[PDB]
């Protein structure tokens, strides 16, 4: 069952970490689609966001205020972009739950 | 293109959803709150419990969209994100293949 994401929390794969607390953890993109691109994830492995519940209302409600507050520290004052894929059709690449943040270029339209 | 009330999704004391008058897929509607938060950006600590109901009201509404074989949710702050309206909106895209990197 776990993806690559489980490697990443457990620390055995090193990664550029920006901010942990006991509900998430905040990393760089290894395979970066913009020149500031990283990720926010719980720690709770919720696989896709059609599966989180009511009882996760607080948890994701944290992930948007830890992307905005890491955002602000990684300096995309003049803007950004968050993602949140879902399954194959949203290309969703690892079944973990988690949050792009994509900032110091120009994003397009549409977003994909 | 006018939207009619039934471009109205879901609402409720906090959030309002309704699709895009310009859509980016065959399926693509804004859920948006009720209290005046311009950007992402600008969201504090007050507001994480309307964040996590936005999200997942933006879930359940993709459900009863028949977004079952996936779909896309973003968030635009400012103008590198193309942020279109000073207020918060969540995108919902799908019924086609989105792409990557997403912009
Ligand atoms: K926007």
């Amino acid at each position: 069952a776990p993806t690559i994401f489980s490697r990443i929390l457990d620390k055995s794969l090193p990664a550029d970490i920006l901010y942990e607390d006991q509900q998430c953890l905040v990393f760089r993109d290894v395979a970066p689609q913009a020149p500031v691109h990283f990720l926010v994830i719980p720690k709770k492995p919720i696989p896709r966001i059609s599966q989180a519940e009511e009882e996760d209302q607080q948890l994701l409600g944290h992930l948007l205020l830890v992307a905005k507050q890491t955002a602000k520290a990684e300096g995309l004052g003049d803007g950004y972009r968050l993602v949140i894929n879902d399954g194959k059709l949203g290309a969703q690449s690892v079944y973990h739950l988690h949050i792009h943040v994509l900032g110091g270029r120009q994003l397009q339209w549409p977003p994909g």
